[PDB]
């Protein structure tokens, strides 16, 4: 069992490939315990995927989601 003691976030690992194109559906979670992180469901996979913060577009869609 690999330890985490607490829950810690809800996304351990992100797929980071993952472009907006292939995204069925954008949560956007905030662990305070953590860091952001994004869950997209992919749309050919039909998964959700945990989403880093770091990636460009995503970088667009938080100043356009958050902001507008």
């Amino acid at each position: 069992k690999p330890v985490s003691l607490s829950y810690r976030c809800p996304c351990r690992f992100f797929e980071s490939h993952v472009a907006r194109a292939n995204v069925k559906h954008l949560k956007i979670l905030n662990t305070p315990n953590c860091a952001l992180q994004i869950v997209a469901r992919l749309k050919n996979n039909n998964r959700q995927v945990c989403i880093d913060p770091k990636l460009k577009w995503i970088q667009e869609y938080l100043e356009k989601a958050l902001n507008k």
